[PDB]
């Protein structure tokens, strides 16, 4: 067991191993930048807020730790460390997660060669995440961290602007390509400097999407199980799919083509992350021998209904069994 030291930061007491120095608040649970004396690198230390106050929080804490412990990929945030000051399960109340400090998010931060490299890395990270049967579900520029030489990592598994239309419309059985929709929205915004679909609410959001991609055809309508959803669709004035070359004028034609394959209303026909990596737009980065998949991820706990102290004990287990990665 390491030696801890305590301090007050903003309104919170932080108790962390002496390993971590120079704690400096970055955001509010709450995050501090720190200096990792073991590695010489800067890290982000997140202190979770009320991690076990309810069943829902307890399961969410467990879920976040399990996910972070699983991710081992250059384009996905991974867990450098996890610790608690508690010496036993009985006094276990606080959880700290340690990750690489990334420079800035993509919302803060383009040339076509920069868009190529950034979207390539997102898709590389998504191929990995999707191969574990994990769906990010909330991809957006603020969930994409980039450092100064344009290396990107996905973290944190308006919001609505990047959300797949089948999620807006409340479909229960959506697939992993909801994330590809988000990548398409992000890529469009990097190419044009403008939010693709800046809807004011959920109905406006769908109206903006349908203006670009067109109203569903009969091929899509015959797969829609909801009578109300089918009628809503067939009630709107049919819009033709717009020609993407017209909308994204002057963009690299290969980028227009990939956007056409990502921003498809029918998610059965939307391109996958693995397929997108092989698209000609990424010709100078694509390496099928260096786009790895993930180990299988046991998601069975999602279907379980447990007590607060049970989720809490399972989380404690995962803290104790954590093995730091090689330096
Ligand atoms: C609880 C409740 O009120 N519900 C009403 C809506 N509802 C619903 C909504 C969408 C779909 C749905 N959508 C797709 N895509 C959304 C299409 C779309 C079209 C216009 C505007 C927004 C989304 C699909 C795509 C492929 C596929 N194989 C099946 C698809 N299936 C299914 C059920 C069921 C739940």
């Amino acid at each position: 067991r390491p030696t801890f030291y305590r301090q007050e930061l903003n309104k919170t007491i932080w108790e962390v191993p002496e390993r971590y120095q120079n704690l400096s608040p970055v955001g509010s649970g709450s995050v501090c930048a720190a200096f990792d004396t073991k590695t010489g690198l800067r890290v982000a230390v997140k202190k979770l807020s009320r991690p076990f106050q309810s069943i829902i929080h307890a399961k969410r804490t467990y879920r976040e730790l399990r996910l972070l412990k699983h991710m081992k990929h250059e384009n996905v945030i991974g867990l450098l460390d996890v610790f608690t000051p508690a010496r036993s399960l009985e006094e276990f109340n606080d959880v700290y997660l340690v990750t690489h400090l990334m420079g800035a998010d993509l919302n803060n931060i383009l040339t076509d060669d920069h868009v190529q490299f950034l979207i390539y890395q997102i898709l590389r990270g998504l191929k990995y995440i999707h191969s574990a049967d994990i769906i990010h579900r909330d991809l957006k520029p603020s969930n994409l961290a980039v450092n100064e030489d344009c290396e990107l990592k996905i973290l944190d598994f308006a919001t609505r602007w990047y959300r797949a239309p089948e999620i807006m419309l409340n479909w229960m059985h959506y697939n992993q390509t909801v994330d590809i929709w988000s990548v398409g929205c992000i890529m469009a915004e990097l190419l044009t400097g403008r939010t693709l679909f800046p809807g004011t609410d959920h109905i406006d959001q769908l109206k903006l999407i349908l203006r670009l991609v067109g109203t569903p055809g009969a091929e899509l309508l015959k797969k829609i199980s909801s009578e109300s959803a089918r009628n809503y669709i067939q009630s709107l004035t049919q819009m033709p799919k717009m020609n993407f070359a017209n909308v994204f004028i002057g963009a690299n034609p290969l980028a227009v083509d990939l956007l056409e394959k990502m921003l498809v209303l029918d998610s059965d026909k939307r391109i996958t992350a693995a397929q997108a990596l092989a698209h000609a737009y990424f010709a100078q980065y694509h390496d099928p021998d260096d786009e790895p998949v993930a180990d299988p991820y046991d998601q069975s706990f999602e279907s379980r209904d447990l007590l607060i102290d049970e989720w809490k004990s399972l989380t404690y287990d995962e803290v104790i069994s954590f093995v730091p990665p090689p330096l």
